């Protein structure tokens, strides 16, 4: 596994313009791409964004560079973020692969509401913080995804998606 194998199975991928659930213009990887109505402007943006002749449709590449910035992005809030920041060090690399998992699933400010489960993993209690986790709302509401991203916790490898 590498991070973009994990979003890929996640998020899914789109190679072609979509509105997601609030109605956005989205595209690849959760990229989304503007917020007003029209698709001109969300096709324009991409064109931009990807730097040609697009027409609502990307590649596979095309698509792993645009996830390639927005972990990048992902990663420096995170350092900004005070709940986050401490966390997000305490954690080695793989781990720290399935907090942006997360929050890219729910934001920063929904990851950062898990405060003794942050802890957790911060004082390194992989168990623990396992168990944890499976209490949550989110267990419930994206089982799947939030079992994969859990395991990854408690192991610190890429046991749950390699097969996948």
């Amino acid at each position: 596994m590498n991070p973009f194998e994990m979003l890929r199975i996640d998020e899914g991928l789109r190679l072609k313009i979509y509105k997601d659930t609030e109605g956005y213009y989205t595209i690849g990887i959760g990229h989304l791409l503007t917020k007003s109505p029209s698709l001109n402007a969300a096709k324009s943006e991409l064109d931009k964004a990807i730097g040609r002749n697009c027409n609502g449709v990307i590649t596979k590449d095309e698509a792993e560079k645009l996830f390639n910035q927005d972990v990048d992005a992902a990663v420096r809030g995170i350092l900004r973020n005070a709940k986050l920041k401490p966390v997000y060090d305490s954690l080695d690399a793989v781990r720290r692969c399935a907090l942006i998992n997360m929050v890219f699933q729910m934001g920063e400010t929904g990851v950062a509401g898990f405060t003794n489960s942050l802890r957790m993993l911060q004082q390194k209690r992989w168990d623990e913080a396992a168990v944890n986790l499976a209490k949550s709302r989110w267990y419930n509401q994206t089982p799947n995804r939030a079992k994969r991203v859990i395991t990854t916790f408690r192991t610190g490898t890429w046991d749950a998606y390699k097969n996948l």
